[PDB]
């Protein structure tokens, strides 16, 4: 991703977080104060990535990052307070996104653009690569145990996997779920 849109309630947040990606060649293409607007926005203009707040007036910052998700239209960094996180592995069933919990530095910042951007490949991998929607989902929970395998048994960290998972696959002619599923018989 180059154009980021950013949703955030707090100027000072916002001006940092602004600052903190252009320092590292991104372009800030959208603002938002809200979660009305930051999906708007997105729906709007289709912007690389977004990364907005947990907690947001209008339209909270989980139920937009959820209507975005659902739409596959972009990498989605959820900032968060430590304590709750778990509003964000929560909201994960609508589709990609990671978070980054606040506060934060470039040094976080760029592992959790890393992570939210692998999550978007595997979303858009699947939409695209697996027919049906039901066979989607299975393989969605198969490429996951794959990724937790190779993380666990392999030292790798999240994107990592997803990427050695696509790597393999495309390098053997073969697909993410034949490759998901030898490395289940393998690891496992």
């Amino acid at each position: 991703p180059r154009r980021v849109l950013i949703a955030e309630d707090e100027a000072l947040i916002r001006m940092d977080l602004a600052e903190m990606l252009r320092e590292e060649g991104y372009e800030i293409v959208g603002e938002a104060g809200d979660g009305q607007e930051a999906v708007e926005l997105a729906e709007l203009h289709k912007p690389d990535l977004v990364i907005m707040d947990v907690k947001m007036p209008r339209r909270d910052g989980i139920d937009a990052a959820s209507e975005i998700a659902s739409k596959r239209i972009a990498p989605i960094v959820v900032l968060t307070a430590f304590s709750q996180r778990d509003l964000v592995e929560r909201a994960r069933d609508a589709g990609a996104m990671a978070y980054l919990v606040k506060p934060f530095s470039i040094s976080d910042l760029i592992p959790a653009i890393e992570l939210a951007v692998s999550r978007f490949r595997e979303i858009t991998a699947l939409e695209g690569e697996v027919a049906t929607l039901s066979e989607r989902l299975e393989t969605r929970k198969l490429v996951e145990r794959a990724k937790g395998l190779l993380q666990t048994k392999h030292g790798m960290t999240e994107p990592d996997a997803f990427k050695w998972i696509q790597r393999a696959a495309m390098d053997r002619r073969t697909t993410m779920k034949r490759v998901a599923e030898v490395v289940l018989e393998t690891l496992g």
